[PDB]
């Protein structure tokens, strides 16, 4: 069920034997020796990756790497769609911009950090959380000249359970991190967006880079002169394979959990910022798959909106089927109820007090929360336009030297990267009168950005008119109306600019929202310290875990596949033959490698295949697993590596609240299908030998 | 494969049914010369199969099968079709006009008896040997003169089977007052509606329930208030021990058509002409018809069932196509023909090979044909409603040309155009559709082969498909009310000679049926090639292990209660239950309501008997039989021969099964039993049905 912190492995290790773990516990965690924590990475501090040889190389997502493979991409050498294979180490690509971060150590400082809070005075301080206070403690702790006399290392201090637990990292940055090889994206990528979050999955989510540092190993900026490092812990590649019910286990790096919510923060949760995300995404996708499907350069132009918008719509989809079928708000009342109940026994009535301050906050800022969120989804994210140029203070002045031609300049560019190669304005405008049409339905016009109200005002309700009117005058209506205003630009022209006041009012609008609602965020975070630290009192450290904050955490589980709806039932394990029956030639999302079809054709899967002679892909465990936890290994009983996690199934994003035990899976790709893909698709024999493969 | 199979052939079956779990004994299913459960069975309206369930002749079919006799009876004051029918007396139970069920009273080989009579023979190459005409003559011989007036009720009819290699005789017994008696409501009986349809796994309560009425011995009468229901001589027990995986499973019905003798050259030709043509053309059509349905509720709400009917084949055709690029039907058909050409080579009888050859080069020869027929039928006939736009007729056209002849001939042509541009059909969408089909259609047939008025696109239009549809609607007597009235008034011949859509729907018109004129000739000696194919074939591998194709007579078929895989890493089990109805509920979906009576039974967990071991209340099933068109409303027995479900459906990754059994994708898809019993219980309250059934433990 849980993320737990290293220091909760003494705690867990005899539940981990019965369940089939093998490895004596100081060989996973040391907490003063090397241990197989020692051979886990925050990757791009985003994602997780992994050692996987004495000299430094890294396996972590596809996805994950993304970004360092298309920047080094071009219509020469296109290795976002091609694949990438260095077949020497001098041919790895640097990467600017890139970090990985070991663990070095980790020590409990809570009552160091208790100690030093109790010099406050003020006593709603939010200094038990402030990331410049505990740096102050994390310096103070470690030296004053601490980074100087230990290279490469640097501290860093983290609440943990609401500000009831406090952790000090030692951690190792390097910085000269290269890209060895990555799969094609027809397999890094396969599913494309229309398998994110589902299983079954078929998707080779996989990429490898190499840590490079000085001759000391030694953390280093990129140099010509450095070498490979050699780590004091790498991961052994199983070819054993999993079975149903094989014990599996991951760890990473987490980003964000929210298992102590109150029943009012998941109704919270529910029908403000999942139901108007839904409605909103729904509203703005219909305009754009529209638009798309009836003219092919818009399909060119707006793709990657409307992926980008689709992702987080389907976490919300995902996320209220769980509120709504799993009783995620019943348990979080049970949960408070049975804290009450308990305090009034005690005689404590501060934990039925801090759920009340919750409760109450929770009530008071609804109708801010609403509009906040009508107005984030509706027009910042829904709009284009809401994006268009405001003029700054150094532009308005200088308009009215003659550096005029300098302010027009700037405003041109901002212009110019608006209104780029894949923005559409008959598009946008066509978005624009249908997200406005909801907004302005539940939205009062006391609470609408002032330019909004011209819609009554000017515009006798037409929103049609109001759009119309926004582009027909405005200066950033079409390139023609900005260079006429360029050649004879006056502050007037912008000042009263319907487009400006438009982007300027529902900006304002933002702003004042977000600003309302900040002082309500306090409150709550300090009522949970005291409902966190009742809960613990009460049921112990034991069996409920603190919520996930981007630091190290293990999981455990098991290789076991789950039942979605009556009389279906999803397996543990995808094979190749699940890619051949997606491969649809003329769908760009479900195009098959040429090399990696012959493969399968050809039945060539040498030591990689099952028992069966089948190809392995991809499987799925009840590991506990969120957002960081992208390329996180997956290790055996005997902790070697069988897998690496890439995605979870949408059933299961409601486990950031509560754990779904009969639904909730971390889908992961098998090492196997990995080594397949170097070996008879990349032929980088070089990365094969060079790892350390257990019979 | 495994087969649609004769009564005839229980006998020579019936040991490989039994070490598959069959318990009854042999002539208890069907007996030629005594009482059997097979006359417990009856062809229902013509179409569908149902089943005898009580000593007072209650029948139950498929909620779907009994759908237009609810309708006929709903009015807003009484909705049935919404709310369901539960008759709390005989008395209140509904005649229904223009309903039959039919019992197969007598079966008979008469093969030796038909082929002496062919050998009459003027021509060789007679296709009288499939003519019903002919076939019918030939039963009336038989049976008698006057055999009707005889035997009130009886009928008799021959049948050919296996290509024109066996002949049977039924004596069939038919009932015309058959009374609505329960239902129920459409959101039971049609849960999933058109989403589900094909669909496994199943979730629909798919059953109404009939009562044959007759005169006071029994015998078939026409409706009167004076009727008493039938004391029919075999009815089905109810089984209430349910299923498990496994289970052996049988069904007896009226399978419609079959393709099982087709030739690698006919699957080839079913593919690449028949199913990509109504795939492409019928995706180019609900593509618009969506398009304009999404943007304008009231176009949803007049094109919806256009929309849903088109959307039928076309699932089944895409199905089909799986099968035909996935499970080898063509290499199977090569294979069994190479087969017969191998065995006759060794007989030193080369007319197999002559017959397959014959087949091939038939099929070769019209495929430039049938492409123009497809593409014209999917494409215009079906797929552009101003196609049916009104035509004068001979004598319309003589009699505008001086009477009151001509007030008539204007009235005639009104109610047509009424007919036409009626409620829910939008010009707007319909010239959408037509730009859409015409295009593609202009792309794939050359002008030499266009009907004659498409050429004005090129001619006139300088390929302007949008313009010259435009152009039809304009100037179109029937482009409008006011263009149809403006003519009404001042009605010329020369004004219709000449109206663009008249010409058009004409011009069409003319196309299809010189097509199909064109490909008549090629039917005659693909069945005469048939006829010697099959002949081999069962003389090769004998009338044992290969079915006669379906012809919509009476056969069973037996398999398993067992799930499937659809693909890498899914199962499907063998047993659905109403959990999943909860799981799909959907009050803002009409397809996926739940009705209250049905969801509060699930929250009381209220099942009683019905349940199964594990207090779940199981809804659907399927299994392996070999079913089709017209297996709705099918009994599916038991070992022991007991009433276990009704047969509703089949998943669409086994309709390929039409041309070739698929062991691991095709599955029958049955409505429980158990399920059946608890709404006709806990939501309809109508215990005497119940009652009135025989329940084993
Ligand atoms: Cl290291
Ligand atoms: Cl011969
Ligand atoms: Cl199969």
């Amino acid at each position: 069920e849980g993320m737990w912190l290293m220091q909760q492995l003494g705690r867990k290790y005899a539940q981990m034997k019965e369940r089939g773990l093998k490895m004596k516990e100081y060989d996973l965690y040391n907490p003063n020796g090397t241990s197989l924590k020692d051979a886990v990475v925050l990757f791009d501090g985003g994602c997780t990756g992994e050692v996987v040889s004495d000299r430094g190389l890294v396996l972590t997502n596809h996805h994950c790497g993304y970004d360092m493979i298309q920047a080094h991409s071009t219509l020469e050498h296109n290795y976002l769609e091609n694949g990438f294979w260095a077949m020497r180490e001098a041919d790895e690509l640097p990467n600017k911009d890139i970090s990985v971060v070991f663990i070095d150590k980790i020590e409990d400082v809570t009552d160091y950090v208790k100690k030093e809070l109790k010099a406050i005075k003020d006593p709603n301080s939010m200094d038990y959380l402030s990331p410049k206070y505990l740096q102050k403690l994390a310096d103070k702790k470690a030296g004053k000249n601490f980074s100087a006399k230990n290279p490469g290392l640097s501290v860093e201090i983290k609440a943990f359970y609401g500000g009831n637990l406090y952790l000090m990292f030692t951690k190792k940055t390097y910085t000269d991190v290269r890209l060895v090889g990555a799969p094609p994206s027809s397999i890094g990528k396969f599913g494309a967006d229309t398998d994110n979050w589902i299983w079954p999955r078929h998707t080779g989510d996989f990429s490898i880079f190499r840590i490079y540092a000085d001759k000391n190993g030694n953390p280093a900026p990129y140099s010509e002169d450095n070498v490979p490092l050699k780590p004091k812990r790498f991961f052994n590649i199983s070819l054993g394979g999993v079975q149903e019910n094989d014990y599996a286990m991951i760890m990473g790096f987490p980003g964000t959990t929210h298992r102590y919510f109150t029943a009012s923060e998941v109704d919270e949760w529910k029908s403000i910022d999942n139901d108007i995300r839904i409605r909103m995404r729904d509203i703005r996708q219909g305009v754009m798959l529209r638009e798309m499907l009836a003219d092919p350069q818009i399909k060119i132009m707006y793709s990657a909106k409307y992926a980008a918008s689709q992702n987080a719509y389907k976490r919300a989809i995902g996320a209220n089927w769980a509120i709504k079928t799993r009783g995620l708000r019943q348990n979080k009342q049970a949960m408070q109820d049975r804290l009450i109940a308990w305090g009034a026994k005690q005689g404590t009535p501060r934990y039925e007090e801090a759920v009340h301050e919750i409760d109450a906050t929770v009530a008071k800022r609804a109708d801010l929360r609403r509009r906040y969120w009508m107005i984030e989804e509706g027009i910042i994210r829904g709009i284009e336009f809401a994006r268009s140029p405001i003029p700054t203070e150094d532009e308005t002045k200088a308009l009215q030297a003659s550096a005029r031609k300098e302010a027009i300049d700037k405003i041109r560019t901002r212009y110019s990267k608006f209104a780029n190669k894949d923005y559409s304005a008959e598009v946008d405008k066509k978005v624009a009168v249908a997200m406005l049409t909801e907004y302005l339905k539940e939205i009062p016009y006391e609470n609408l950005p002032l330019h909004l109200r011209l819609v009554k005002d000017r515009f006798a309700g037409d929103v049609q008119a109001y759009v119309d009117d926004i582009f027909a005058r405005s200066v950033f209506g079409s390139e023609a109306q900005f260079d006429a205003f360029a050649a004879v630009p006056s502050v007037e022209k912008l000042a009263e600019d319907p487009m400006v006041l438009f982007a300027s009012s529902v900006f304002d609008e933002y702003r004042k929202l977000y600003n309302e609602l900040r002082p309500y965020d306090d409150p709550i975070l300090r009522a949970q310290r005291t409902y966190i630290a009742g809960l613990l009192e009460m049921d112990g450290d034991q069996d409920q875990f603190p919520d996930a904050n981007l630091t190290l955490r293990f999981t455990y589980g098991q290789v076991k596949g789950y039942s979605p709806r009556d009389n279906v039932y999803y397996g543990h394990q995808t094979t190749l033959d699940g890619v051949m029956e997606k491969e649809d030639p003329d769908n760009w999302e479900f195009v098959v490698d040429p090399k990696l079809k012959a493969v399968y054709e050809r039945k060539d899967f040498g030591r990689y295949a099952d028992r069966s002679g089948r190809m392995p892909v991809a499987f799925c465990a009840t590991t506990h697993t969120t957002g960081g936890n992208s390329g996180s290994p997956v290790m055996n009983a005997n902790g070697e590596l069988i897998g690496l996690n890439f995605d979870r199934n949408w059933e299961g994003v409601g486990g950031d609240i509560q754990y779904l035990a009969d639904y909730q899976r971390s889908i992961i790709v098998d090492i196997r299908y990995v080594l397949l893909v170097i070996d008879k698709v990349g032929g980088c024999q070089r990365l094969l030998d060079e790892m350390n493969i257990v019979p």
